[PDB]
RNA sequence: UGAAUACGUUCCCGGGCCUUGUACACACCGCCCGUCACACCAUGGGAGUGGGCUGCAAAAGAAGUAGGUAGUUUAACCUUC
């Protein structure tokens, strides 16, 4: 497909240095993204800082290659045959529904839940 | 065969430099404080008790000395003895 998102995205699901099973699963699963990708990109995250003498989980901009990065993730420990998985998620994450959509929602829910901190 | 991630240095650990405080120098795993417990010693208080010394007020009154004297007695002087 000639793309490095897709690269990263395999990457992220290659397992034990093996690419080829990695490449077959997401080729195949993609023959059944970048919309799928952009309906789990979060904008905002919580961290954690050492506050004085406590630990509060601040909200921080997400930074747009994190943003990428943190949804690949997302989708394939969602996902996670394969093929029969990775579509699954990928498919659904484009019906706003599953878990790595879930996981957008709950991290801006935490990091609404934390504006009190936003920049203090 | 073959990744992911590193914003960053607050935080944890180890280490370097300068500075500062220190009652530390076996060097903070340092030093060190008081009670209570135990041993011992000296010392204060204490119903008191027994000794030493001494103040004051009296009693007492040996010897001596001085004063006064009925009484007693008496070589040196005097004498009508």
């Amino acid at each position: 497909f000639k793309s490095e998102l897709l690269a990263k995205f395999v990457n992220i699901l290659m397992v034990d240095g093996k690419k080829s099973t990695a490449e077959k699963i997401v080729y195949t699963a993609l023959d059944a993204f970048e919309e799928a990708l952009e309906n789990v990109r979060p904008a905002v995250e919580v961290k954690s800082r050492r506050v004085g003498g406590s630990t509060y989980q601040v909200p921080v901009e997400v930074r747009p290659v994190r943003r990428n990065a943190l949804a690949m993730r997302w989708l394939v420990e969602a996902a996670r045959s394969m093929a029969q998985r990775l579509a699954a998620e990928m498919l659904d994450a484009s019906e706003n529904k599953g878990t790595a959509v879930k996981k957008r929602e709950d991290v801006h829910r935490m990091a609404d839940a934390n504006k009190a901190f936003a920049h203090y």
